[PDB]
């Protein structure tokens, strides 16, 4: 209905991304400023955009302070934007497996989620 759906990206290393659906079940505001997992050894949080240059559409990336989720709604990291950047892997990173994240949430709080490896 919601869902917490999402895949981690495909890599031998030494580095992946991965995307996933941020839901709030609260009256109050989620915010998502980093993460964990026991595949890499760092983890950062990402835009990805598009820009000109010459009147060539041509993208980009940067890192983000954190995510934010509103109360009852939902929130995604997703391969035409948002993003973990996961770096010093453990496993290299296959097509179907599966993988899990910790999502380091603003003041007091943590959501450990499970999601799937897709070479997407
Ligand atoms: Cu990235």
């Amino acid at each position: 209905g919601s869902f917490t759906e999402g895949w981690v990206r495909f890599s031998p290393g030494p580095n992946a991304a991965a995307y996933l659906t941020l839901e709030n079940p609260g009256d109050l505001p989620l915010r998502l400023v980093g993460a964990r997992t026991p595949v890499a050894e760092r983890v950062e949080l990402h835009e990805t955009f598009m820009r000109e240059v010459e009147g060539k559409k041509v993208m980009g990336m940067r890192p983000v302070p954190f995510l934010e989720v509103p109360p009852k709604g939902r929130v995604e990291l997703k391969p035409g934007g948002y993003h973990f950047m996961l770096l010093g892997l453990k496993r290299p990173l296959k097509a179907g497996e599966e993988v899990e994240l910790d999502l380091l949430f603003a003041g007091g709080k943590v959501l450990k989620v499970v999601l799937p490896v897709e070479a997407r």
